[PDB]
């Protein structure tokens, strides 16, 4: 796993995943489906950001942890939104709201009940490996060709973990997780 996450993330992503597990210490050549699933996420992330105008997001994830959450709070101070009680992934500046983006290979209904209920006024928007998402209210915020763009590349990276025969052993990873 370690070989397909540096063949397929952009080297600048692959970087803060392993600054970002050593800072939690894991080892990304140990905990390789972790490496894996976080390099993915903050791509999402990304992804996500490119679908509005430069003036549309602020993007949390990938940030220090600590002083991602003294820009949520100028942000709350100034537009008066509530303060989230666990750190989110973006801000809208347009519909003045914070985004919770779930990447999952579980099931994505199962994992929106599960994350809105460990979550009141942040936006939850799931993806999958398998062309689906789900979105509170059925409000999906960008246009399709943007999320198109993000189910096409989680699908393919599902299609390159299968090839490698890492597919199964990241998909159980996610549920024994869960479990533990
Ligand atoms: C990890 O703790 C620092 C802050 N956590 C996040 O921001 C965050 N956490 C998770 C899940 C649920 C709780 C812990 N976790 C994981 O370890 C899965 O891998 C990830 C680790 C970091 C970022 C993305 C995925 N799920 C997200 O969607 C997310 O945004
Ligand atoms: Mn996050
Ligand atoms: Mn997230």
């Amino acid at each position: 796993m370690e070989d397909f996450v540096r063949q397929c993330f952009n080297p600048m992503i692959v970087e803060l995943a392993e600054k970002a597990m050593k800072e939690y210490g894991e080892d990304p050549k140990i905990e390789t489906n972790k490496f894996a699933a976080i390099c993915t996420h903050l791509e999402v992330c990304f992804m996500y950001s490119d679908g509005g105008s430069k003036h549309r997001f602020e993007i949390i994830e990938g940030r220090d942890r600590i002083m991602a959450w003294t820009v949520v709070n100028s942000i709350c101070n100034t537009t008066g939104v509530e303060k989230p009680k666990f750190l989110p992934d973006l801000y809208d500046y347009k519909e003045n709201r914070f985004i919770e983006i779930g990447v999952t290979r579980r099931e994505v209904h199962i994992y929106y009940l599960e994350k809105a209920n460990k979550i009141e006024k942040t936006h939850i928007h799931i993806f999958s490996f398998t062309g689906e998402e789900m979105a509170t209210k059925a409000d999906y915020t960008l246009d399709e060709e943007s999320r198109a763009r993000i189910k096409t590349r989680l699908f393919t990276i599902r299609q390159e973990m299968a090839s490698r025969s890492l597919w199964d052993s990241f998909r159980q990873s996610e549920r024994a997780a869960a479990e533990l």
